[PDB]
């Protein structure tokens, strides 16, 4: 049964709920993004009206096989009518397509739905800035003050200095970066650039990435693994044992590997900085976990509910236990203490 944190109240709609059956009283089901906890039980046989963005449709449509006429895209940043509801997209710099969700109650009550973001500053000179929000449904991935993480652009300018170093030394090197979802591709794509190849990647995985309105994408991936010097694996694949039978399968055109994992958090960032990180090494296979994160530092997150002083916080994310739903309470009175909302 669908848990009330994904219900919009004094609305027919809930969000990001497709693993429930029917829910009763739902007349459009929205989606924010594409990832698997969150489209759980959508396909080709779904009949409801599902509202999302349009990268969010163009999956839909061509991996999950949902008709067409089922698919309602929306515009971003522009004001719509659903079912007698005004409703905003907004970009939640997340993965591509994955959108934030303003709700204005026909009560006159203002609601905003995070889905999975990375708060920015730039999303206080949206659409946000214009009116007030009563109830906010809030990403709390990251909700604990232990959880610190670069910016994406130095997690980046680490990763391209690090490929462009080792391939210059070795030409022979292969360079591998692992995936298991939409997501995080500027790590891939900006390697690629630095070392004048392609990407180079499986027949479904190019698919997918086709669905994304990237700019000039043509120009950056490929399915001709022996053109490539970057090559994208599952995630599942980036450990030793997976690499040392990838590099057999290249035909001795390679003699080392440099893969990299980017993860969310791990506890060696409380300690190291981006600089200092060192790769997990045994004979010629090195594997890099890089701290590259499409959702919230604790900071980004507190500085965003201090901005927007929402007068209740619904939390969708850490909810099945009591001591961190008691952990984020706690911090989110903090928060209103000390800016005084
Ligand atoms: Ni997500």
């Amino acid at each position: 049964t669908c848990p009330f944190y994904k219900k919009i109240p004094g609305t027919g709609f809930t969000v990001d709920a497709f693993q429930y059956g029917v829910v009763e009283g739902c007349t459009a089901y929205f989606l924010t993004h594409f990832h698997s906890d969150h489209y759980a039980g959508l396909s080709k046989h779904f009949t409801f009206p599902v509202y999302c963005s349009e990268i969010t449709g163009n999956l839909l449509k061509n991996k999950l096989h949902v008709q067409e006429q089922y698919i309602h895209p929306l515009p971003l940043d522009t004001e719509c009518i659903v079912n007698g509801v005004k409703v905003v997209l907004l970009d939640a710099n997340h993965c591509p397509g994955a959108v934030m969700i303003l709700f204005y109650l026909p009560n006159g009550t203002v609601i905003l739905h995070t889905g999975d973001f990375r708060a920015d500053p730039s999303m206080e000179r949206s659409l946000l800035a214009d009116q007030k929000v009563h109830m906010l449904y809030l990403d709390t991935t990251y909700c604990s003050p232990e959880y610190t993480f670069p910016s994406q652009q130095e997690v980046i300018r680490f990763a391209i200095n690090t490929a462009f170093e080792a391939v210059t030394l070795n030409p022979h090197a292969l360079v591998v970066c692992g995936t298991y979802s939409i997501g995080k591709e500027k790590v891939f794509l900006a390697i690629a650039d630095v070392l004048g190849s392609k990407v180079g990647m499986s027949q479904e995985k190019y698919k997918t990435l086709q669905c994304l309105n990237i700019p000039e994408i043509n120009s950056l991936i490929t399915t001709d693994m022996c053109s490539s010097l970057v090559h994208l694996l599952p995630m599942m694949q980036i450990n030793f044992k997976g690499l040392q039978s990838h590099l057999k399968k290249c035909g001795g055109k390679y003699n080392q590997i440099l893969a990299f994992r980017p993860t969310g958090w791990t506890h060696s960032n409380k300690f190291t900085r981006i600089a200092d990180v060192i790769p997990q090494t045994k004979g010629n296979i090195s594997i890099y976990g890089i701290p590259y994160s499409e959702h919230s530092s604790y900071l980004e997150m507190k500085r965003f509910v201090q901005w927007l002083k929402p007068q209740k916080i619904i939390p969708t994310v850490n909810v099945g236990t009591w001591k961190s739903r008691s952990t984020m309470e706690k911090y989110f009175r903090e928060w209103k203490l000390e800016a005084g909302y």
